[PDB]
DNA sequence: GCTGATGCGCCGACGGATCC
DNA sequence: GGATCCGTCGGGCGCATCAGC
């Protein structure tokens, strides 16, 4: 079945208007994503904060169009395997890289700490599943020592469909990367240990067919055969500020679609 | 400097057993 | 004997590297 994303809710349950728009997008090759007009979609989206994953591009190789973004001038970049980026209208107080460089950017703002993550894939044949489980454990601990200080927002490709609702084909993908019990359990452990909450599922717990990733192969996107691998996870103190978590199914330029968070801060 | 090849990383389609 | 479940496998796309030239 096809998915139509509900309209943007820009008011919090407590009555507070949205003041912060965060966009997250695994661009699957920043240079290719730009040739596919992905920046033009970002300009239409007008995010205060843009988090990019799978850049596969060093900073010295970034197209000059990224430095021609007047509303996203504060740019933080890591480094054809991974690569993450954080672009912000306002300068964050503190920026760090890693979980204690290429998969994690931590940006501290006045009322919140933003973490963007390109979580390592378990691999075809699950060759890197054990490293992912150790990675998952290292990230969870690192995030626990960040949430204690200030509210946390975590965005990006977590390389996991938490539940059967997060993918079109749960039964045949239970031994595939993204739907292993090991990865699903790691996500549940991040939600309970930090603690954090799945923004989209908190808002839409019974909504199926909502995916953020489709294989370029076998025309998967045109058939909505996909997976929800991209998330906005929020500390429970920030749930009162949650106005919406959106899935931008129509934006192209990658096998991953953009996700957008509206916060009332 | 540029093009095309190859390598590497990153599951939906379909064939074949099997069992109500 | 057809629904279903598992196992097997070609393939889209980006980028690095290489070779040619």
């Amino acid at each position: 079945a096809l998915y139509e994303d509900p309209p943007d809710q820009k008011t919090s349950p407590s009555g507070k208007p949205a003041t912060l728009k965060i966009c997250s997008w695994n661009v699957d090759g920043l240079r290719a994503w730009i040739k596919k007009k992905g920046l033009d979609w970002v300009k239409e989206e007008a995010p205060d904060i843009l988090c990019l994953q799978e850049t596969k591009c060093s900073e010295n190789k970034l197209p000059a169009e990224l430095q021609e973004l007047p509303g996203l001038s504060h740019q933080y970049w890591s480094a054809g395997y991974s690569g993450v980026g954080l672009l912000s209208r306002q300068a964050p107080l503190k920026v760090s890289y890693g979980i204690g460089e290429g998969r994690v950017i931590v940006a501290e703002f006045d009322s919140f700490v933003l973490v963007t993550a390109y979580v390592p894939a378990a691999g075809r044949g699950l060759v890197r599943l054990e490293y992912r489980q150790r990675w998952d454990e290292a990230f969870r601990k690192f995030l626990k020592g960040l949430a204690s200080r200030k509210p946390l927002v975590l965005c990006g490709d977590l390389n996991v469909a938490h539940e059967e609702i997060d993918l079109r084909n749960p039964k045949g993908n239970k031994k595939n990367a993204g739907f292993t019990p090991q990865e699903r359990q790691g996500f549940g452990e991040l939600l309970q240990a930090v603690p954090l909450a799945d923004s989209f599922r908190h808002l839409y717990p019974n909504t199926p067919y909502a995916y953020t990733f489709w294989t370029y192969m076998m025309n998967a996107r045109s058939k909505n055969v996909g997976w929800r691998l991209d998330y906005f996870l929020l500390s429970h103190s920030l749930l009162p500020a949650l106005c919406d978590s959106k899935i931008r199914s129509k934006a192209l330029g990658s096998d991953h679609c953009p996700i957008t968070l509206y916060l009332a801060l």
